[PDB]
């Protein structure tokens, strides 16, 4: 049984604390919920920490107060196939092996499931670390309250002998690196300082060996990612997030200032020897765009290398952990801002963008964004109980599984049928685009070795390639996306079409050119 | 409150409709459910008609006496999918867009809905007007009542300032002329001559500017494209099929004389000025095989090409509105008797046919056709009522949503799922067929890049481009075709064989010939 | 296939009907849909009928231009169950015998069920008419729609050759007289005179022989109890109501003078 410590003595020393804790909706919450602190009271000065307080990361310590929302959180959507691979015929992106060669996802890249599996699945992907880790079986994979308990309990590592990233398997990628650790999980939260910036404090860093941090840690999407334990008040935690927002002051909804004033962040450091060490970023409001911008964003989390020079970008170099906060239109500026690109494409040679699930900015400007809507209005709603205390659900999840709270609300003149077909108008529509976006990016990235091997100069062939890179950006972004533009949909559309027009345009360059090498 | 009319008075100069009005079902409907021609009467003559009457289009003119009919076509089929594109990996034609390329389908091709929704999908569709016409939100594409009761009331057009065809976004085309309209909607029934004909009479023809023309039309399906207003009796309006059936005399049914005596058409001229103007064809019996093949048939509807010479056939030309009333393996002959093609393939050159929604042709002959069965029989059967007045459904769909009514009173022997199980076996069979036959057209399409640059003659790319229209021809009837060989499942199997061996002849000589060459 | 007639000649002499026709939504419905009036307009003159036209009161009449309306109030709903006697313990009245001895419906009262059988209902009942009627076999009890074409479709009559009241099974009752009618039918509106009353003009009234005026009865609720057929308005038809709300001046709402 929990015993109760002293919060004053505390505070004596956590001031930062003590005007959050005191103030919020745990202010009745004892320290000893989360924290051992009793030998750290015994050694500590008011400046230096002596022995370190352990602090309880585990969800299970929200959980014992807040049941129902962990229980929604943990439920596993079995309709969400699991491991089910998006570059096949009946998935998201049927040409995706060709588009992608030369980069790590061509080895695998899945759709998503439910949160629950989110570091576990992390640390098993083919792409991450080699296949050194798995579930202990096959069976292990439909447990998702063992994966929050921890990923240690339900994987296996193939040689804990070892720290090394290497390939256990022929056909698996090293992709996974210190920063990717961010969107899985927080269990880190004291270990990394702000960016993943190497400080005398950090136990891990973006240069750190990632097999090594991985072993660490253990939980999923902590609680604590959206929530202050402290004040119980909305927040991130999330470095990348605070810095796109925050540091370089793009706001928190970047095309309007008044809603960003509005539903602001505020930055909040914490110091470890004096000296700046973590932060976090307060919300004004509880806003779930981008408390879920933490993570469904397109960002930086890998090296790369520079568009002017096409020199290495390694994961010691900040642009390794970067959130470009920026819209598909908006993109490529954003990577010429950091002069950076992702992979070489292994059949074109192009310099080309690796895009990533960019929910958070494609939602911007949507009708819904613009009408005040966000994520959890649809993918985390009300629960809606005849006689119960109403709760948010935590589920996360497609709004298909709970259309009378996540849109019917809303949407009174329809029935579920309705909404559904309207949803899959949007789907439909787009993923034509999509598909006809891939057969031409194919088209074109088949004739750059006809090209080649007809004696094309390298003139038309950069040429085609500076083509590739808006070819791929306008396509790849609504592969990426996961609402199939739902969350956009007039501008997947305008995206794809530009796709389609640079391929096309690439094409008949590329035609034209092997063309007069054959004549001449 | 309507206020009856002296129909006498106007039978008095309109003896064709006294004679169809005073002998049918409609004898006792006044004129003012559908026109309001006050000062047409004080203004007519026996030859002129002096102020133009108004005439009512909409269906509600019928939907007030015949409330169960017009409630069950509105109804919107929500399991058929909308916006659909047929040109991706699940649907049903993968490889539809390298196949197709050089024609106007490549830039959206969509699966058909509820007919609702006909004249909207019509004017919204990618490939038609350039993307000028839009829903006014993404919401209203569920909105079928709201199509029905006018297209412009659920869309926008992006310019209404001009009229002409162009693209408002990059990847459309401007396909829609004024004689695709004909299939969609007959709110121009009074202001359209015959075949779209100039005539000093006609508002609109084959020539006008399909914008403004598309401005004017409101209604789908129009109630009367079935059912003359005046006797109530079966009719059909669309002038190409009276085109085919009476002028070129083929006969309702072109297999079967004795058929086509018994259930025949009687075509009704209507004048303007003692000039022909318009026609009707009058149904020997309530015949929806001839009915439903005023749209669901082959037809040309487009400007195109000679075989002869090649010059170009515009839509001026009566050519640019011919129904071929010809099956698959009568097509070629029909093609030619007329001397057309439809466009040139971007990649082989191959003079191409462009085949559409052959349901009638490819139904004629199969065993439910020989026995008297007829489209209504599956797609739009009478309602079974505990108690109740029977009426025939107008539902039109696919009779997996009524098995009781549309095929298990005939198929005693059978259940739901035998008789599923059966339409699957049929429809699974001719799918792998039609994706084989693409395979191979595939496969021959993508040599003839190879035989150009490898110097192979002009001789041999002729003749296999004359391949490329047999195997094109026997494929794509098929992918055009809505049953998946359900409608006649041996001639789909012959045909999609053909096809194969066309393909396969082509990619035989070509190989040979880019083998040759490099042997040389 | 119907001609129309020329109405304007009726009116004529039908000025009642012509001010409520020529203003109402059936403005444009011609009397042949719902009269045969040919031989009474060659003999009648404004005073004189001549040949009784005759007027059909089959549903029909209305269905052919107004289905989903026949076809929501022909539905049965099976649900409702059937032929259920509501003195026994477990319906609304267990001690109803016992309460209600003396009265005839201690012979049988049931439930009600759907309105497609209420003329059926009335004439089988066993209070009603000592059990003279009966459908023409127990598999008819199903049948809403030809209940609705007619009760002589579906049902016999014991006796076709009397015309009393008598039982036919020991344990029935005679309750039925053609007041009963009224609230099951409307087939008899041109022959009725306002509440029963005697009358020269009316074949049946309040004294009727009750089997004889059964016979001439064939439809249940008439669409025309609550629609006038002339002008479309809302009506009603029912003597014992208009009695009460006009002639006794009790109003619609007796406790609401406003309403
Ligand atoms: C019991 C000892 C608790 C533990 C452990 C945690 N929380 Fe809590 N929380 C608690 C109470 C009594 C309340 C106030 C309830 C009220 O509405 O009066 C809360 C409140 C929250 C809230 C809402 C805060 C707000 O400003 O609206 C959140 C988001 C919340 N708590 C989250 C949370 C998390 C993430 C925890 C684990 C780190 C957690 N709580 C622990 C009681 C208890
Ligand atoms: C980083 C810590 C994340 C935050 C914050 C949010 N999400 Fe997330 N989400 C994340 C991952 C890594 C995954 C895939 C997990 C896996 O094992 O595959 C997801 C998944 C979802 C899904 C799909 C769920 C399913 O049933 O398939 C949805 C709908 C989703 N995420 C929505 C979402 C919303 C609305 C958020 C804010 C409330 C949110 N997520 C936060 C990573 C992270
Ligand atoms: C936050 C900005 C993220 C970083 C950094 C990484 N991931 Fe992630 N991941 C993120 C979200 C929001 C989701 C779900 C949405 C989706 O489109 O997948 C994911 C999902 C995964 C998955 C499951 C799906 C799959 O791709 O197979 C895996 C295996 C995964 N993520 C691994 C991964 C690795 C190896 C990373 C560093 C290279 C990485 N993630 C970074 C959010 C973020
Ligand atoms: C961001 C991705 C979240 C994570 C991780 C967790 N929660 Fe949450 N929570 C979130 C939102 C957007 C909201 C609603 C805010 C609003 O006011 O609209 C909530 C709400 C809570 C509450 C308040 C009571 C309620 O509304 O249900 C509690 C107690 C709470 N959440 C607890 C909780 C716990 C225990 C979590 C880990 C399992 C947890 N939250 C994760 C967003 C996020
Ligand atoms: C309602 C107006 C929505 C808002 C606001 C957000 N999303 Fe959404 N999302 C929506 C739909 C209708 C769909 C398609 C779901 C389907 O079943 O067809 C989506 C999809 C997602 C997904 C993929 C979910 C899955 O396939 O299982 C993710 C990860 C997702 N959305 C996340 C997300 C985030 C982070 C949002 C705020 C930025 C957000 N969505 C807004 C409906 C709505
Ligand atoms: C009421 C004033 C009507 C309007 C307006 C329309 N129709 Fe009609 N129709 C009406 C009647 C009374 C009948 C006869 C019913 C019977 O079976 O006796 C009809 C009949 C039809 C039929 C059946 C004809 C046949 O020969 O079997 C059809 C196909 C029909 N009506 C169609 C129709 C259409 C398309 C209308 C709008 C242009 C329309 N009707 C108007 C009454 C009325
Ligand atoms: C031209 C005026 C048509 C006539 C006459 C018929 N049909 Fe039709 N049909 C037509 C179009 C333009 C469409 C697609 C509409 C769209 O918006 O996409 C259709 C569609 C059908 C379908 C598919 C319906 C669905 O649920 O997807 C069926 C089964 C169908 N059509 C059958 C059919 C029958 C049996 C007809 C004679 C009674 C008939 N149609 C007439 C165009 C036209
Ligand atoms: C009658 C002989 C037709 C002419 C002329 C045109 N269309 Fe049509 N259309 C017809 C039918 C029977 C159907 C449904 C069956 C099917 O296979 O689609 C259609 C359907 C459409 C659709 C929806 C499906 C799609 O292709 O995306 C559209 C957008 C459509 N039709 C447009 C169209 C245009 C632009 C035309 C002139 C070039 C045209 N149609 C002519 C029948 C007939
Ligand atoms: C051809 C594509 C049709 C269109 C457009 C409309 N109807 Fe129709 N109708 C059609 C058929 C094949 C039939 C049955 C013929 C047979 O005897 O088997 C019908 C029937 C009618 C009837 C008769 C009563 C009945 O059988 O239900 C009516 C009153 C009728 N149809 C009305 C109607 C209305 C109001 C329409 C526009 C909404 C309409 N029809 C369109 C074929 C076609
Ligand atoms: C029963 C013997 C049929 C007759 C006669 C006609 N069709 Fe048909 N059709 C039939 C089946 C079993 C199917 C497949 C439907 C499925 O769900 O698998 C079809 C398909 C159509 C379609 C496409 C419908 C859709 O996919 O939603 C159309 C447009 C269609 N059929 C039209 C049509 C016409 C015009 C006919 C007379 C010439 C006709 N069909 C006859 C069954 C039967
Ligand atoms: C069915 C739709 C009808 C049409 C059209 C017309 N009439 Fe009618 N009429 C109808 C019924 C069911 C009855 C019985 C009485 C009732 O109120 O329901 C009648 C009655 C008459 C009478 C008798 C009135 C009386 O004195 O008791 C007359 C003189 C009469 N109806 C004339 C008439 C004429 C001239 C019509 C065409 C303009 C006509 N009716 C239409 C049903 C219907
Ligand atoms: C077709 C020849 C009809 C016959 C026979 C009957 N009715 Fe009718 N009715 C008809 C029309 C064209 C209309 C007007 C439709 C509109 O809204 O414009 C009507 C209207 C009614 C109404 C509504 C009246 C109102 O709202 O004021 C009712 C209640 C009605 N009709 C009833 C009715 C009955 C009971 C009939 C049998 C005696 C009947 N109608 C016959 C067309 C036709
Ligand atoms: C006299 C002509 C009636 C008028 C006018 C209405 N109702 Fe009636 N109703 C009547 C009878 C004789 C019966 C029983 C029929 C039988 O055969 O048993 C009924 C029955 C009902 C019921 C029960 C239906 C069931 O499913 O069991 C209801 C709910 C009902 N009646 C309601 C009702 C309403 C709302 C009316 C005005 C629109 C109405 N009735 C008129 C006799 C008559
Ligand atoms: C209108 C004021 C009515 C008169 C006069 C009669 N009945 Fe009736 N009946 C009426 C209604 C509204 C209902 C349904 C509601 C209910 O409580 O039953 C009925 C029902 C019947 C039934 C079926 C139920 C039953 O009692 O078995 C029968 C057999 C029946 N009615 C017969 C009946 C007889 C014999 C009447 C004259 C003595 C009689 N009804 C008068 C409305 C009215
Ligand atoms: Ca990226
Ligand atoms: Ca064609």
């Amino acid at each position: 049984n929990l015993k109760p410590v002293d919060a004053m003595q505390c505070f004596d020393c956590h001031t930062q604390i003590e005007d959050m804790h005191t103030v919020g909706k745990h202010a009745t919450v004892n320290c000893v919920h989360c924290h051992d602190a009793t030998e750290h009271v015994e050694t500590a000065s008011s400046r230096r920490m002596g022995e370190r307080p352990v602090t309880r990361m585990d969800l299970e310590a929200c959980a014992t107060c807040h049941t129902a929302q962990f229980n929604s959180f943990v439920e596993v959507r079995h309709e969400s196939h699991p491991r089910l691979e998006k570059a096949t015929p009946t998935s998201r992106s049927p040409m995706f092996d060709k588009l992608i060669a030369g980069h790590g996802f061509a080895f695998e890249h899945a759709e998503p499931r439910s949160h629950a599996f989110m570091l576990v699945d992390h640390f098993v992907v083919d792409r991450a670390y080699g296949g050194r880790f798995q579930f202990k079986n096959w069976q292990k994979v439909t447990d998702g309250m063992g994966a929050v308990r921890g990923a240690w309990t339900v994987l296996t590592d193939a040689d804990p002998e070892s720290s090394d990233q290497r390939r256990f398997l022929s056909q698996t990628a090293t992709a996974a690196n210190p920063v990717c650790l961010n969107c899985k999980t927080q269990d880190h939260i004291l270990d990394w300082a702000y960016m993943g910036d190497e400080h005398e404090a950090a136990k891990w860093s973006r240069t750190s060996e990632v097999v090594e941090f991985a072993r660490d840690l253990n939980h999923p999407l902590n609680c604590f990612m959206c929530h202050d334990p402290h004040s119980a008040g909305p927040r991130v935690v999330r470095d990348g997030l605070i810095n796109a927002v925050v540091d370089r002051g793009l706001g928190t909804y970047p095309h309007d200032p008044v809603k960003s004033e509005q539903q602001g962040m505020t930055k909040v450091t914490f110091q470890r020897g004096r000296e700046d060490f973590r932060a976090i970023g307060l919300l004004d409001t509880a806003d779930s765009n981008v408390m879920c911008a933490q993570c469904h964003v397109e960002y930086n989390c890998n090296p790369g290398y520079q568009l002017s020079d096409g020199s290495r970008v390694g994961m010691d170099d900040r642009r390794a952990n970067h959130f470009f906060w920026a819209n598909v239109f908006d993109y490529k500026e954003a990577a010429q801002e950091i002069d950076f690109f992702d992979f070489r494409h292994a059949t074109t040679g192009a310099a080309l963008p690796k895009l990533q699930h960019p929910e958070a900015e494609t939602f911007w400007g949507s009708v819904h964004e613009r009408n005040g809507v966000a994520c959890a209005d649809c993918h985390m709603p009300k629960v809606q109980l005849e006689n119960g205390k109403v709760y948010t659900s935590h589920s996360q999840r497609t709004p298909r599984d709970m259309m009378g709270q996540a849109c019917l609300n809303c949407h009174a003149e329809w029935t579920e049928d309705q909404a559904l077909y309207a949803i899959d108008y949007i789907k439909n529509y787009t993923h034509g685009k999509i598909v006809k976006s891939e057969y031409w990016l194919a088209k074109m990235i088949d004739l750059f070795p006809v090209a080649k091997r007809a004696g094309v100069s390298e003139d038309v062939l950069n040429q085609a390639r500076e083509l590739h890179y808006d070819a791929h950006l306008y396509w790849e972004w609504w592969t990426a996306e996961n609402s199939v533009g739902f969350h956009n949909p007039d501008q997947a559309r305008e995206s794809l079409m530009t796709s389609i027009s640079k391929s096309k345009e690439a094409v008949s360059l590329l035609n034209d050119a092997i063309d007069a090498q054959v004549a001449s």
